[PDB]
């Protein structure tokens, strides 16, 4: 059983300095912290050490290389990775590694390895314990649950049961104290492949009352690539007493602008609401039941080969790696 | 035993015709077709019937005259809206109509009444339950519970226990189907304050890993009174690779710069990590545990009386009307 482990920092990493929690320690030293005396063959590795909240994308590239060279030299491979962004890169490394051989899982922990009531060992065994199951694909494991990496998403900021699996099951729970696979996600295909690219300059806007286009229409001009509208529920773009809605029909001619929504559950569903189908209709392309963080990932990395919008359109809308679920 | 009902619209007040759900009922017509007890004692008022996600925020103030006005001439107002806006209009009536002597409770529905199995009725029946408890103060009520307006959020777009109190406890919920009080605000003091006026124009960005401040510069440039970064978890801005950090530290300066969290549980902790801790010290105003609603209308309450960057962080700061908890 070869795993390997790859640090990329994080709060699983950190120790109180003078301004706060400040990533700081070895993948080693966090190791030995731990049961690593659950002898199965191991080895660190530190690629970065950063708090997690100064990721970028381009980390994204480095950390995807890295794997790929390394799916055929062992058996799985954990990334301990700062938690704040840790959806932003599973998700990413989800569109860039096409069917896996392994089983790829991040991790981390809300309070440093180095203290006391720390999810930190617990994680790390979770994590460990899941990769000899042999299910390949990408996956985050937390609080003793390990989830699909594109459907899951953080939900709180400060207690231990930080991640959830949104609009889709969880793939392994803590039964009696043992892992237990409650399902394995069959889309991976045979052949393995990267497919390591992207277009990183995309923004994300909040839709709230009265928001007017004028935001929109100086993306474009700043050189905004793709737009993402983090809608009200549902799904439908305001135009009554703004300009949003006209400016959205323009906009979304030149650059793709997707509509998600705000809500954590359910996605959105452009035919449920006139509101909805008026939006379609102008061009509009639905995130369907996406997580937020898969959504801006795989706009990013579908802008990585292409600007034209139906093909945006088609690719958004189908199904790559699990992180859709079928439409009507 | 005297109640009002206003009508807004919403999903309530809408038919799924051949185009999807839109407007089409009027208050008296939803209570018929509900089934509601009477209308000797009730009176329905339609203020507006606007599709749902198309209120605006000049709405809120023809709903916050007409609640002054009749606070003192019923014992208990209703008031019918869509479910996509419904926090954004109990957060800021909230702010408006300080310590109403009466209760004031929003409702809707996911599904049209004339829907098979609509949550319709049921929330309807709720809201005019929890009117006669006489418990003041302006809340949501939803799936059979009632919640304070300003901690309410919604988290599911199409499933019926789609409104959650964040970071606080319901205020009723069924119990053998009766209505039970679990606890009583009681933050409300003797004067009935009536401060119906706001600044609109305040942006919300998410943050996402490679953004730039470029977009940041440019909300200044617009107009924009106020800016809201949707953080990633305790909160933080990312310094690295990016003039985000740098943009902001100038912006902050000239109109306030609120950083909340993506995460809807827990809050934002701007002590507890050194990027929180830079963020605080380039002129960032922290919202605590605040709803995304609450937290947005209050910018734009506070924005309507000052525009002065330590007295906007002051109020942020202050529990005007317990939409935020202490030590902070």
């Amino acid at each position: 059983m070869r795993i390997l482990i790859l640090g990329m920092g994080g709060t699983i990493a950190s120790v109180k300095g003078e301004r706060g929690y400040e990533s700081a320690l070895s993948v080693s030293k966090i190791l030995k912290l731990a049961g690593i005396s659950s002898e199965a063959k191991i080895e660190a590795r530190d690629l970065m050490n950063v708090d997690s909240t100064l990721i970028q994308p381009s980390d994204w590239e480095r950390l995807a290389k890295e794997i790929e060279k390394e799916v055929w030299e062992y058996d799985g491979i954990v990334i301990t990775h700062g938690t704040d962004t840790m959806a932003y890169s599973a998700s990413m490394l989800s569109f860039m590694l096409r069917n896996p051989p392994i089983p790829i899982v991040l991790t981390g922990s809300m309070l440093p390895i180095t203290e006391k009531n720390s999810d930190a060992p617990f994680n790390l065994r979770t994590a460990l314990e899941f990769v000899k199951l042999g299910i390949r694909g990408i996956y985050i494991a937390f609080n003793g649950k390990v989830m699909l990496g594109v459907r899951a998403s953080k939900i709180r900021s400060m207690g231990f049961d930080a991640f959830e699996s949104i609009n889709y099951p969880n793939v392994a729970e803590i039964k009696d104290d043992k892992l237990r696979i409650l399902h394995i996600p069959d889309f991976y295909g045979d052949e393995f492949f990267s497919d390591i690219k992207y277009e990183p300059k995309v923004l994300v806007i909040k839709l709230i009352p009265g928001l007017s286009g004028d935001i929109v229409r100086e993306a474009l001009r700043l050189g905004y690539k793709g737009i993402i509208l983090e809608g009200y529920g549902v799904g439908g773009i305001p135009y009554r007493g703004t300009d949003l809605f006209e400016v959205v029909s323009s906009i979304s001619k030149r650059i793709p602008v997707v509509l998600t929504t705000q809500a954590i559950y359910d996605g959105v569903d452009l035919q449920r609401y006139k509101v909805g189908r008026i939006a379609l209709e102008a061009g509009v392309i639905p995130a369907g039941d996406m997580t937020k963080e898969a959504t801006i990932t795989k706009l990013m990395w579908i802008l990585g080969h292409t600007k034209n919008i139906e093909e945006v359109k088609q690719l958004m809308g189908k199904n790559i790696t699990g992180e859709l679920t079928r439409v009507s």
